[PDB]
């Protein structure tokens, strides 16, 4: 039964976490991580995003990952469907739609009181997906993604920026009356809980996908697989498809974690330090790291035949097209 | 580069024409003609419907074609993508989301506004399609778009319930300015003034997806298949599939339409004579005749080597599974 080798998905997402001043840099201000994640999806298609015209950047001006998805797409050519796990708006391209869902504060109230029906869409996508693909690799874009999928990793036990986020988490914790690893053997409840759309459709699409699955981004894809171990999902189908700059972070644990789950980890080694550009020069120095599916696309970009030379220069290229950056 | 072999589109479209009391039978009141495209989509994944929890009928109360959809794909399990071209409602599904625009009344004003933005979106999905897919079999269910494809085809040059359309037709024409054939080199104006979300989906589907593709339905079918050639597309690549039914209509032109565009015709040969049930059984007497892809899905479920008796026999299983029924 013939199918497509390899197709990417790239899941959407939004949370009201990523309003709270200094915990995301998805987007130059936290009112515009609103906008982050379908001007990255639109991007992908167009020369420029259609909702706003400029690029998501960081406060400090640092492009969004998208340009390297796209770069890894404009020369491998791979399949790509984007998917509106849950978010502020919906991308002016055609996509799939699970849910317009925004998660929740969730130091206020429950992160996603709509989890069982955006899981079950979610499964149901993967089931026809699994019809047509023998390989799924998901990325995301979803501004403060990090930040529930640690208050996730946390909840089932996996051991300045920092700060703000554990004492942001600590209060969801004080609200649910918990501890680091309450929740250890309910899964479901720390994704309610702590969650958001983006999380919850990854899964959905992970359990309903029977094929291997390549989970492409990094705490987002660790609080996933964590979920999906606990719910006892047999893991050898899954691998996790990261970045080089996020395995050599010092103050990150993406192998510690990512073996102590037991999934195993691919890394895209791009090296953009011969870059014009310093904003794309700055990856090298601790800066954006992951985001968008970028490693995972580098992956198949890879896989395709490509160098991740090859990948860092369609990047340098893209990125000298752009026009109407602060 | 492998790909799947055939993958089934249901595209759904709403418009103000279905409005019109006597103008649709695709739900039991003019009303419920608003929920009917969401209802059959929904239909397909689930025991029954999610919106509502009872399937369309016509006034009649003879069942949607979607039974026959749902049994052929229970049968060979083909891949399928829901697609929303325009409509009221979201389908309670995933489903690839093009626009929520509705038809509107083209008596009164242009039917089609957006429909650059429409063709855009839809030729883009296409693309993206050709990469996962050899060929697309692509089904619609749009209350009113026999009217809107009616018109078209008048409008491009193509020659009681009919008294109504032709009346409703005049009118728009009257309004554009134009006579049988005053479009017909013209075809985005046609589709601007008479068309549906859904023709307009369809077409940028076709130009977008470059492999086969087979236009599962009847005169809506037509067209979309005229629309093209007036744009110049080869239609070697394009097939028309549609039932029995609509080609032994001594009061249709089927056939000599098709082949008068220059498209070659599938024929689904369904019998549900044998049927324990007259909203079935009725289906022999020129009632409901096609819809949701029918013929197309039957036609693929012949390909996967079932029989049209296999699949009439499937259809009759199912609809005894139906409970509430007026």
């Amino acid at each position: 039964m013939k199918k497509v080798k390899s197709l990417f998905l790239l899941v959407l997402g939004n949370t009201e976490i990523s309003t709270i001043p200094g915990i995301s840099v998805a987007g130059a201000t936290p009112e515009l991580t609103k906008i982050t994640p379908v001007a990255d999806a639109e991007y992908l298609f167009y020369e420029k995003p259609l909702t706003i015209d400029t690029i998501p950047v960081t406060p400090e001006g640092h492009p969004t990952p998208a340009i390297i998805t796209k770069a890894a797409r404009e020369l491998s050519n791979f399949p790509i469907l984007v998917v509106r796990g849950g978010t502020y708006l919906a991308p002016l391209i055609p996509h799939v739609h699970i849910s317009n869902v925004v998660g929740r504060d969730f130091r206020r109230e429950p992160a996603l009181p709509e989890v069982e029906v955006i899981i079950e869409r979610a499964k149901l996508l993967g089931k026809e997906l699994e019809k047509i693909a023998n390989e799924i690799v998901i990325g995301e874009s979803t501004p403060g993604g990090t930040t529930t999928a640690q208050a996730i990793l946390w909840a089932l036990g996996y051991e300045n920026p920092q700060e703000l986020k554990e004492k942001v988490i600590k209060e969801g914790f004080k609200r649910v009356g918990i501890e680091k690893g309450g929740l250890k053997d309910k899964p479901l409840e720390a994704l309610k809980e702590f969650g958001d759309p983006m999380i919850a459709t990854v899964l959905g699409l992970s359990l309903g996908f029977g094929g291997d699955v390549v989970l492409a981004g990094g705490t987002q894809m660790l609080a996933v697989s964590a979920l999906l171990k606990s719910l006892g999902e047999d893991l050898s189908r899954f691998m996790i498809a990261t970045t080089r700059w996020v395995v050599e972070d010092p103050s990150a644990t993406f192998i510690e974690t990512a073996r102590e789950i037991g999934i195993i980890s691919y890394v895209a080694e791009l090296d953009f330090s011969k870059s014009k550009f310093k904003g794309l020069r700055d990856y090298e120095r601790g800066y954006v790291k992951e985001g968008v599916g970028a490693g995972g696309a580098t992956w198949l970009a890879v896989k395709a035949g490509y160098s991740p030379e090859d990948v860092s220069k369609k990047v340098e290229e893209l990125y000298e097209r752009l026009m109407g950056l602060r």
